[PDB]
C-alpha cells in the first residue's frame, strides 16, 4: 500500500507531481493531490510565468480548465516540437500527471528538494515523495477524497 510522488523543481511556485512513475491521475485526483502540497492546480498564467522562470517537462499534466506540457527547447518527441505551453487538444483518455501551484514558493527557479506532504490527511497509505536528486520524504496517510479514484 504505497504511492511515490516524483517532484520537480518549483518555478514561481509551479511544479510537476508524476504519480508512480506513469500517467496515472484522474483530474479529481490531481485536485486531491495538489491539495495534500497546499497547493492548487495552476491558471493558465501562472504555467506561462513559471515556463518564462524555466520551467519546462516532456510529460502531460493537468493545469486548471486543460493539460498541458510547457516547452522552452524544442524537441521532436515532446509536444512534437512546440514551444511556449502546449495544449493537449485530442485524446481518447482521462489519465496524466498533474502540474500544482504553491503560492508561497520562492519567485523564481526553486530547485532544492520538497521534504513534506504538509496537508495529507490520516490514512493507511504509505506515500514517498521522491526528488529528482533521489531525495526522499515518506509518510503514513491519504490525500484522495472521491471513492472512484482510490
Ligand atoms: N515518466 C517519466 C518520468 C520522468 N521524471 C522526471 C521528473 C522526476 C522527478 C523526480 C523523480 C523522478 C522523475 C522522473
Amino acid at each position: 500500500n504505497q504511492i511515490d510522488l516524483n517532484v520537480t523543481c518549483r518555478y514561481a511556485g509551479v511544479f510537476h507531481v508524476e504519480k508512480n512513475g506513469r500517467y496515472s491521475i484522474s483530474r479529481t485526483e490531481a485536485a486531491d493531490l495538489c491539495q495534500a502540497f497546499n497547493s492548487t492546480l495552476p491558471t493558465m498564467d501562472q504555467m506561462k510565468l513559471a515556463l518564462s522562470k524555466g520551467f519546462e517537462t516532456c510529460r502531460y499534466g493537468f493545469i486548471e480548465g486543460n493539460v498541458v506540457i510547457p516547452r522552452i527547447h524544442p524537441n521532436a518527441i515532446c509536444a512534437a516540437n512546440h514551444t511556449g505551453v502546449y495544449i493537449l487538444v485530442t485524446s481518447n483518455t482521462s489519465h496524466y500527471d498533474t502540474y500544482c501551484f504553491n503560492a508561497s514558493a520562492p519567485p523564481e527557479e526553486d530547485c532544492t528538494s520538497v521534504t513534506d506532504l504538509p496537508n495529507s490527511f490520516d490514512g493507511p497509505v504509505t506515500i514517498t515523495i521522491v526528488n529528482r536528486d533521489g531525495t526522499r520524504y515518506s509518510k503514513k496517510g491519504e490525500y484522495r477524497t472521491h471513492q472512484e479514484d482510490i
